């Protein structure tokens, strides 16, 4: 089920052309997800607390049109795969005219902090999606 | 043939886990491709004077395992496809030890920088590699 | 008085490996509750923009007392302390949900031509 | 005893206005601060593992002018003061043709950083720096 998040483009964010660099947009999409988790009650603490991380193993983006300064965007942001150990998103980025700026396809490895080797995926996540 | 660009990892690069944050390789490749270019007397300077500009356009990274605090990693660089329009770099990081952290395959476009849109690649560009 | 108050969550993107916020981190968030203040009082950049108005920092001071931490929530508090000729400091503090008092700043900031010019009438009227 | 440290300016580090993100000159500077620990022998990466870190306690920077990309800047490091706990860092920014960019002064703090609390610079560590 879609999760939407709002995220509005700061000078930090943006390159000498004018536009948001291609990096922060990934940054927009972990703050996504991060919200979406802790939207299900899945905050640091109750991952931590029974066990784990979330780590990215895998990650495309695909760039179609920029941001600019002071733009108001919405990351999209949904669950589409869960396995064993990880879990696949589905994400996307539009601006104040719905216009579709790119999108990114992440999929997400639980492991165990202090080592960092793959780890079960929780129940408790698996029945919340 | 292989482009070589070593990277200090600083604070910066880190977040709480203790390991590199995963937007950061982005910025890492980013710069193996500017020096990659460098190398070849594409600067900046010489990208503005024949009109052309370089963006991506789509990315996918892979992360194999962690880059920490005062690690010296390697970028390995290399165009593996050369369109009309387009370049791809196949990029890749080890660490000190040559262990394989990370991969990247880069989807690179020309543009004029006036208006982004599209343009055959330069000559020069397409002689050099 | 012009206190303007901001929130701002801690992520990632904004730790470090010690496990907590980065330290030029704090930077960005006083930047954009500039930006947030201004917006408040209707002077959105592209308003700044017609008005041929461009802000840099000049010189900033920043005291770090206590740490942010991942998942923090933040509020930034931001006032205009004086105005002069091209430039006007602001007095920043960021504290957390306990009230804690994380972190404070005060920022020069000097008023240019997208080169110095004098500050407009109307920001200097409304604040 | 300066400590000199080279940086380049890559496309991550401009901001719309077309010049260095006036952030990015503080990250600039802790990179220089951990390069003259590691030319004299010190990883903040291993001194974490002893619970030993070093944190800002307070800076103050002022910009004169502007870095833009692809300039090569370096940075010049000295320690200009070494008590107890704590270290002064005074930091300054020149471009390639030395023109001052940047200065800045930093009051850093070692702590444990388990509990983020301040101890005793390490004796080595004092006995580098005078
Ligand atoms: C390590 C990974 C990061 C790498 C480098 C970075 O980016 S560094 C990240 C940015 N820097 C930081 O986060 C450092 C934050 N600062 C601190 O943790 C602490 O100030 C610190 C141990 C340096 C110093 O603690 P001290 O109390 O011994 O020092 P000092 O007396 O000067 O502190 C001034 C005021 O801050 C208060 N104070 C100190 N620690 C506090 C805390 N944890 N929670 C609430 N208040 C605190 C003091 O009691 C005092 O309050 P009163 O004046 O009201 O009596």
């Amino acid at each position: 089920t879609l999760f939407r998040w709002p995220v509005r483009v700061y000078y930090e964010d943006t390159a000498a052309g004018g536009v948001v660099y291609h990096a922060s947009y990934v940054a927009f999409y972990e703050r996504a997800r991060t919200e979406m988790l802790r939207h299900h009650h899945f905050s640091q603490q109750a991952l931590m607390a029974e066990r784990v991380a979330f780590v990215v193993r895998k990650m495309t983006v695909e760039y179609y049109a920029p941001a600019r300064l002071d733009d108001m965007l919405e990351i999209q942001t949904e669950i589409t795969s869960m396995r064993g150990t990880s879990l696949v998103f589905t994400q996307r980025i539009v601006n104040a005219e719905n216009t579709l700026l790119n999108e990114a396809e992440v999929l997400v490895v639980c492991v165990d902090p202090l080592k960092m080797k793959p780890r079960a995926l929780p129940k408790s996540i698996v029945a919340e999606f």
